[PDB]
């Protein structure tokens, strides 16, 4: 047929790295991150509250979410349900298709409108098409995907349980308060990944084996234009700063626009406040740079329509107007609201400032 | 403000009659039919399968159903949730905000994605904007509808029982299934409008006081091109015919190319098959038009999208082709499935000829 042609997913099969990276255990696991990645979206959208993922007894793996459920509506220009349509077509869900084209089977099934549907596949084709197999209870609604990566692309494979745990800790800290199930049927382990703390409960993770300036993390949330920012911090008793970024809940491990913004207004808010709280010094040494971010441990996490990477480094001079907004007025009004904390983080800023003064010194004496 | 005008609540209020017809009984009771016309269009969709309609203590009518629920969703466009527009906008749906505009007030309730919001509106403009009041049951979805006709527009009207009785009866029949609870909490009687029967038992309610050729009515349905064809029928031992027929829900008094086509349909079926079941004598009189058609009770009830008439009377030729094919067709296996009726009913149609030209020779006699 020349529909193969058009859906392209036999091409998927014939040049699968350009889709996934590679055929060994990073391109396996990308075809989970894919279909969890279409589950989040469902719980960005505001309706799925709760996913499951499960490592099945066969070595497939199901990804569940509460959410809306994959229309199951007829497209009319295709002629074929929407979530046949999703499932069977790169030029149209480009990630739900890649992993159909790249799984020896993969099972869809749909609780939407008082209905269970189901839809089979293998290796990008129907093998049973869109059926109703019973009635959904009342108020059931949601996505149900089961798939078996493909031994003919990845051979011996198998999903990696630390790998599936690892991905799903972070997603729990991007998205505060949605609650990700695993439950390994492989080898009997069932863990919980919840965390209404978000961001802030991550930077507090960050300091684990740390002695903390304050135990209870602090969370700033807004939005600015298309940019939405995200941050948790805490301070721990080190001169070390520890500020992770993400920018669409994939970490940006060179940083970028967004952590420059972060730094220039964080500093700038503890600055201004240290001012107006009159806890800053006349004469002496003032607090610099660095000095004021010692002991720092901070999440920075955005949302951008088009973000732009060297190869990584976030160049959107966009993220760094809405960061330095979002941080600069939330955080002013976090120091007002806990001084003692405000007048604990300055202090140890004053703090390094003198330490160096005084090293400054020494160095007259050699 | 200049909204008014664009939203031409204002312009409903001044001419009324131009909406309703008039400002008496009729254009009263039409502020029920329009509404009722909105809950019914969900059944039609698929997704209300019953309807209240409730007379209140105070004279204000509730309309609710357990369809989906009028979309809560912002418009980008309006900047306003799609009920709000839905109720307030003539130039964008039309009867629901003529409702609004000539009612002292409506209240728009919308149970939808778990939760049960609500709208209040007086005479065309907001009193109460959309408001989640609290969470609807698991599986609860539907619209709730509940107004008052304006005292301003109608005086000391009121709303009819009997008036609101005949139409859910109507609508019982034309949408097979769909049940339709009428409560008149103001005199204290509560019926139960429901017919799987359709248009056949409303053929049966028709023939009451007669005396039945056979006591179950028979059912046609189909669709040809974009006119859909819903036909009931059955036979009394009377010899005349009554035929009433509806186009989109509403009584065609003078008929139309509908009736043509099921009077022309249904006397070739009976004709085709009296000659291949060999019911038909070679000599003597042979059934022509009328004769086909002696004790048969029918309802046409057709859909099309651009119906044409004068004044009452049907023009579409589409309509002519569509009633035609699918009542033929059906026909003919009706009486084949049912070969005693189908004898009873060709006999009945020889004896009315014998009988005329019993009478032609008698004439002679003079």
């Amino acid at each position: 047929s020349a529909i193969r042609v058009l859906k392209g997913l036999e091409g998927v099969r014939h040049r699968p790295a350009m889709y996934i990276g590679g055929t060994g255990v990073e391109g396996y696991h990308h075809l989970f991150k894919e279909i969890l990645d279409n589950a989040v979206d469902e719980a960005l959208a505001g309706y799925a509250t709760e996913i499951l993922v499960r490592l099945n007894e066969d070595g497939s793996l199901t990804v569940e979410d509460n959410g809306r459920g994959i229309p199951v509506d007829l497209m009319p220009e295709e002629g074929k349900p929407a979530v046949e349509v999703i499932y069977t077509t790169l030029h149209s869900g480009v990630g739900a298709s890649v992993v159909n084209a790249l799984s020896e089977w993969t099972v869809v099934e749909v609780f939407r409108e008082g209905k269970h549907h189901r839809i089979a596949f293998s290796r990008g084709e129907v093998t049973e098409p869109l059926r109703v197999v019973g009635e959904a209870p009342r108020g059931k609604t949601g996505t149900r995907v089961t798939f078996k990566p493909d031994p003919e692309i990845f051979g011996n494979l198998r999903f990696d349980p630390s790998k599936i745990r690892a991905r799903l800790r972070e997603v729990a800290y991007l998205v505060a308060g949605l609650k990700l199930v695993f439950q390994d049927r492989q080898h009997g382990k069932e863990e919980v990944f919840l965390d209404k703390g978000g961001v802030a409960s991550f930077a507090k993770a960050l300091a684990e084996g740390e002695d903390l300036l304050y135990e209870k993390p602090f969370l700033i949330r807004g939005t600015h234009g298309e940019v939405e920012v995200e941050v948790g911090f805490l301070h721990t008793q080190g001169y070390n700063a520890e500020i992770l970024t993400y920018a669409n809940m994939i970490p940006t491990r060179d940083g970028g626009t967004h952590l420059t913004a972060f730094k220039s207004a964080y500093s700038r808010a503890l600055n201004q406040y240290a001012k107006k709280a009159g806890l800053n010094k006349e004469k002496g040494p003032q607090p610099t740079g660095d000095d004021l971010l010692e002991g720092l441990y901070a999440v920075v996490s955005v949302k951008l329509p088009n973000p732009q990477f060297e190869g990584g480094k976030l160049l959107n001079p966009e993220a760094g107007t809405a960061v330095g907004q979002v941080v600069y007025e939330r955080l002013l009004e976090i120091l007002e609201e806990n001084p003692r904390i405000a007048k604990a983080v300055y202090e140890k800023a004053l703090r390094a400032a003198q330490a160096r003064e005084a090293a400054r010194k020494a160095r007259e004496l050699v």
